[PDB]
């Protein structure tokens, strides 16, 4: 654990005291005869690093709806706010991710900061349900099935397999 | 921030959730549509590392007098107990450090776990006060003072300097 220098009020001695761990602050500095005393950051404050400070930092304000917390206000961390799952941050607030329609699929997955990116399903793949999450799916391999293709697939539907 | 696997109770899906930072525990696991929620370790418990656990660890019992805390029970740390300044741990408890008498001085400084080690003051040095802390001190250099030595020093007293 690191240390910090402190001027003792009663003697003017420059002491080397032990830092207090992340999550606490110095509630009594060391003196020439006593160890420094650490206390836990009160509800609503944090310190992220071992410190010699006399008060913890205030956490930021509550996340603005519809944002929610992905990290709480706790002893070691300020609250961290994010668009909730299924939404992504655009300018002000959060917007639902793009739904890729039938015949399209997710090329790049949506995140809390970027929208989904859809692509048309490539030949030999299909997507039969609107979704902001799913990828185009390869047709059922009728060959390797021992079957032949009864009905071709489309970008929306699997090939149908069988015999004759 | 690392992640951990969790079996979702309602669907049996094995999810990858975000760990919660040191000082908090998982008060709600992630599900397929919601981020895991972290809460701060309640008073009296800690976690030292980012974790996926559902409760923080209990801190150890209060230090046995005369031991005191050198680290508190806080969100990131169990309490850590030590013999207070001026004492060192021997078997059970704490004993005051050795006081080196006049004519001796500290050779090795006492700590919370080892006693002071005193040595007789070497020739040309002295110590005039009993102390568990101070080192033997070199005599006043009468030569470099322009003075001559009026009275020799001892292991207990400085040489006295002057002229004639």
């Amino acid at each position: 654990i690191g240390t910090y220098r402190h001027v003792d009020r009663a003697t003017g001695q420059v002491l080397t005291c032990d830092k207090c761990p992340a999550g606490t602050y110095v509630s009594e500095h060391c003196t020439n005869t006593s160890l420094r005393v650490c206390s836990s950051c009160p509800v609503g404050t944090f310190t992220r690093h071992e410190n010699g400070i006399e008060k913890c930092h205030d956490c930021s304000q509550p996340c603005p709806w519809p944002m929610i917390e992905k990290l709480p206000c706790a002893a070691l961390t300020d609250r961290e706010c994010t668009c909730p799952p299924g939404m992504f941050q655009s300018n002000a607030t959060c917007a639902p991710h793009t739904v890729c329609p039938v015949g399209w699929g997710v090329r790049k997955k949506g995140t809390e900061t970027e929208d989904v990116r859809c692509k048309q399903c490539a030949r030999g793949t299909f997507s039969d349900v609107p979704s902001s999450v799913m990828k185009c799916k390869a047709y059922t391999d009728c060959l390797s099935q021992n079957l032949v293709v009864i009905k071709p697939g489309t970008k929306e539907t699997d090939n149908v397999c069988g015999t004759l």
